């Protein structure tokens, strides 16, 4: 019905109007489409930031460093975001993007096991360096938007090298919206200790019929933008292409 010229124009506009630069890669079956107002970002490397939480969770549960019911006690230190100053499960930590909890998990896994697991899964550039607790925030781990949607495709279809149980455990943590009768599973990332800042929203749509449509939005965050513009742009784009 609508031409691809209009889809492309509309999706470019969503990025234009938020005063950023970025892309969203969508995958339908085995076919990858690139949209936004900066198409050349697609194969450039950025730190994954809290998008890593997904894999971190996978590794931790697979290797029995945590339980889905386990309560990570707040240590009582002042937290940069007060929504973090509480006890939570990996699940609650996923929604809140509670880095302290994910750092605990990283420490439990340990640098050695972390390095092996990330080679094994072949995630991004696969280098995690020497600091087990911040590699996903400031480097040297980097990944492309194309890689991210492929990782999201793997996970949506349970193709990652981990028990099915582990995958389902981690996926249940990822539900962020129900729209129309479709479900949006995804994780945000905001890389604040890199210059310029990067923003991510990776996951998939599970439609009523059962098909799964993976996506990765990636754009530059600039000082004093709201994090939800990542969501908003993603939603409009999925809706423009009638994926929701
Ligand atoms: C919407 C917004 O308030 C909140 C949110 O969501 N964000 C995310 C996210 O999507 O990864 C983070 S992560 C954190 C920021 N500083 C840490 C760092 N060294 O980069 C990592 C914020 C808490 C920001």
């Amino acid at each position: 019905h609508i031409s691809s010229q209009q889809h492309e124009k509309a999706i470019k506009s969503y990025f234009d109007e938020a005063q950023t630069q970025g892309v969203i890669i969508i995958k339908e079956g085995k076919n990858l489409s690139t949209y936004g107002n900066a198409l050349a970002r697609a194969n450039k490397e950025y730190v994954p930031a809290s998008t890593f939480d997904m894999l971190n969770a996978l590794i931790g549960l697979e290797n029995h460093k945590a339980t889905t019911n386990e309560i990570f006690k707040w240590d009582g230190k002042k937290r940069t975001y007060p929504m973090w100053e509480k006890d939570m499960t990996l699940g609650e930590a996923m929604a809140l993007s509670a880095v302290p909890v994910y750092q605990e998990l990283a420490r439990r896994t340990g640098l050695e096991l972390m390095q092996k697991e990330v080679k094994r899964v072949n995630f991004g550039n696969t280098n995690i360096g020497t600091q087990v607790d911040n590699f996903w925030l400031v480097g040297p781990l980097k990944i492309t938007p194309v890689q991210e949607v492929n990782f999201a495709d793997d996970l949506a279809h349970n193709r990652l090298p981990f028990k099915l149980e582990t995958q389902e455990e981690v996926k249940k943590m990822l539900l962020i919206k129900e729209v129309n009768g479709s479900k949006i599973y995804a994780k945000s990332g905001w890389g604040m200790g890199v210059t310029p800042q990067v923003g991510w929203l990776t996951g998939w749509v599970e439609q009523a019929n059962g098909k799964k449509i993976p996506f990765s939005l990636n754009l530059e965050m600039k000082e004093g933008m709201s994090g939800s513009i990542r969501n908003e742009i993603t939603y409009k784009s999925l809706e423009n292409l009638g994926i929701i």
